[PDB]
């Protein structure tokens, strides 16, 4: 393989400045990832979105955390999409009458199985087979905290940080056939049926929902969304970085291990390939990212691009040793070709010229860690986010 430098220009002339960075090198890199990768984004913030609190407590989780369940309608008349949000606010920083910082990401069941807390409403939308303790693809009192391992909510909650999430299904369900059910057939005009070759797929559809989760913290008085890192894992990590790079109201930005069209490099021919993730998941990005299937030499992009979008906030990669699939080198390598757009900021990226061993996080603002054993996001990977947040996630002041 062999990369496009992301400071080099289109047009052949080098990026030596931030304001080029910004003005002219950003929106020339995001319209590559938009019309070759993900598919277009049809529009940011839509006019109407409406917020209404379902749910109010103040003595969640014993008494540490307020828990408020928002319905996020994305049209004023009660006919329109909406998305659950659900939010753990540590009731130590709202004592204070201080406002928190949040952690916002996805989750892949339901709101519900993120915490065993038996009030969160249990999702009304499709849920995959592959979900823990499924009915029928609808979900059931069984799968309450199902999936509570890769949410330490307590701990988060006792470092000072709220926690925001919504349920991926309730934007696009994680199936073939998701986005015909998903804002982007209510958004799109689905009059024509094909969605066009640039026509965003589940990725786009799952960041905007995160960027609309961001419209309403800005409205809760309990949270600072000056203050919010986006983190998924996985597939919802592919989300998190697309929606921190188009979005830079995002403070923080966490990839949990989001391999191919996430951190990993394309051009890599490693793990997962190209032509892997749009065979096996056709409705993740557009069409036009299947012109790359067993191509990926004629990428005009790679990935260390994407992570350089999100410049210069701080950015944190993280693997695990045994994901293979994700191409853990190919993640840490995507962050050293981006280390010189963060460098153009004053950022520092991982020292060293290859993976730091495990357990050992490595650079500044621009972070990398790899953790001992197979996919998934761990104490120990939480652990070194909250220290992350702890370092650089914006203060509550200049």
């Amino acid at each position: 393989y062999t990369l496009p430098d992301p400071l080099v220009g289109a047009d052949g002339t080098r990026v030596h400045d931030r304001a080029t960075w910004q003005h002219r090198r950003r929106p020339e890199l995001l319209q590559l990832f938009a019309r070759e990768v993900y598919g277009r984004t049809p529009l940011g913030r839509p006019e109407g979105m409406v917020f209404k609190v379902t749910t109010m407590e103040h003595a969640a989780l014993g008494g540490a955390a307020t828990r408020k369940e928002v319905t996020v309608r994305f049209g004023r008349d009660p006919n329109a999409p909406s998305m659950q949000l659900l939010l753990y606010v540590p009731n130590a920083v709202i004592a204070r009458a201080e406002r928190a910082p949040v952690f916002l990401g996805l989750n892949f069941y339901g709101n519900h199985t993120v915490h065993t807390d038996p009030a969160i409403a249990l999702s009304a939308r499709w849920i995959p087979a592959e979900a823990p303790n499924g009915a029928n693809h609808r979900a059931t009192e069984a799968a309450r905290g199902s999936d509570a391992q890769k949410w330490p909510v307590e701990q988060i909650l006792a470092r000072g940080y709220a926690v925001a999430t919504v349920y991926c299904g309730d934007l696009c369900p994680d199936r073939p056939d998701g986005l015909n059910a998903s804002v982007a057939s209510w958004l799109d005009a689905a009059a024509g049926d094909q969605r066009a070759p640039d026509a965003w797929g589940a990725i786009g559809v799952w960041a905007w929902g995160l960027s609309r989760a961001l419209d309403y913290l800005e409205t809760d008085p309990l949270v600072d969304a000056s203050r919010v890192a986006v983190h998924g894992h996985s597939r919802l990590g592919k989300a998190a970085l697309w929606a921190g790079a188009q979005d830079d109201r995002f403070a923080l930005v966490i990839s949990n291990e989001s391999g191919c069209g996430g951190a990993a490099l394309s051009k890599r021919i490693h793990g997962e390939t190209v032509a892997r993730i749009n065979t096996v998941f056709p409705h993740w990005f557009a069409r036009n990212f299947r012109r790359y299937d067993d191509h990926e030499e004629a990428l005009p992009v790679d990935q260390h691009e994407l992570l350089a979008l999100v410049a210069p906030r701080p950015l944190y990669v993280a693997s695990a040793e045994d994901d293979d699939w994700a191409d853990p080198r190919g993640e840490f390598l995507a962050v050293k070709a981006a280390e010189p757009v963060f460098r153009l900021f004053g950022q520092t990226g991982p020292s060293g010229e290859d993976v730091p061993r495990v357990n050992e996080p490595s650079g500044g603002a621009l972070r990398y860690h790899i953790r001992p054993g197979p996919a998934g996001m761990t104490a120990q990977d939480w652990a070194f986010y909250l220290a992350f947040a702890d370092e650089w996630l914006k203060s509550a002041l200049p």
